[PDB]
């Protein structure tokens, strides 16, 4: 399937090569997979979701995305335009709350929250969680991380906006998890993100068009912004039954665009999520 004048970052991962605009990927499109995305909520009844989001829980008064920054997320995981996994099913866990913020106990119990609700969803093709949220290093949060990757989810997480090592946040710096720093439409690393040995991976992060709140759209920027594409990237190859979620994020680094990226530092992987759809 073709989308014409996709957003960038689309196009991006199913190219070799920066500067088009054209999103080519499986019909498929990750249905029968299953995405949440554990942030400040998604409003669901956007008309770019289709009926394939829902709030499944929310640790304040109300499930609403008051925000912004979840459905935003949620739209380049999974809406029919924004989206890399146009089909997938999208589960919203609002452990943030509508400033943004959330305390790691709360975001402790969404992890371990998905590690069992997935068990209450048709996810036949396989269960991933999107995380674009973080903080300073805690091991309690990389553990919860650590629990719902292995308990049978596909875990993405942001490594952060601090242009800095990533080693000193968390959820970012746990090894078991796939950790996604950001890139830019001329294949540059996004001036924000973080860096470092336990980055897996590269999304696009910079200039970013999605859904957003009162059925609008926007374009931000962020680490935020990579992860949802790893998370859908990882929907769409499951589905395509290409790897497991205990192996996507190995899958999806061996499948990368290599080599490509500018301003990588010494240390930190220089590979972009890359579909490897050929039509």
């Amino acid at each position: 399937a073709a989308q014409t004048n996709a957003p960038w970052g689309l196009a991006r991962i199913s190219s070799t090569s920066p500067g088009t605009s054209t999103y080519y990927y499986d019909e498929s499109a990750g249905q029968g997979s299953c995405v949440y995305v554990i942030d400040t909520g998604i409003e669901a009844s956007h008309p770019e979701f289709e009926g394939r989001a829902q709030m499944v829980k929310t640790y304040y008064y109300s499930s609403r995305d008051g925000n912004g920054h979840g459905t935003h997320c949620a739209g380049t995981v999974g809406s029919r335009t924004y989206g890399v996994a146009k089909k997938t099913q999208l589960f919203g866990v609002k452990v943030l709350d509508d400033n943004g913020s959330g305390q790691y106990s709360t975001i402790i119990a969404g992890m371990d929250f998905v590690a069992s609700d997935k068990n209450n969803r048709n996810c036949p093709k396989g269960v991933v969680a999107s995380l674009s949220l973080g903080g300073g290093y805690s091991s309690s949060v990389n553990s919860a991380a650590a629990r719902l990757q292995s308990s049978g989810v596909m875990v993405a997480v942001a490594a952060g906006n601090n242009n800095a090592d990533a080693r000193n946040y968390s959820p970012a710096s746990e090894p078991s998890v796939c950790t996604v720093g950001a890139s830019d439409r001329y294949d540059r690393r996004s001036s924000f993100s973080n860096y470092g040995s336990v980055l897996d991976i590269f999304g696009p992060g910079t200039d970013i068009l999605s859904t957003w709140i009162g059925g609008s759209t926007r374009s931000i920027s962020g680490t935020s912004m990579a992860t949802p594409h790893v998370a859908g990237l990882a929907a769409y190859l499951m589905t395509l039954g290409k790897t497991t979620a205990a192996s996507a994020c190995r899958y999806i680094a061996d499948t990368a665009n290599k080599g490509d990226l500018s301003n990588i530092p010494f240390g930190t992987v220089n590979l972009l999520a890359y579909n490897n759809y050929q039509a």
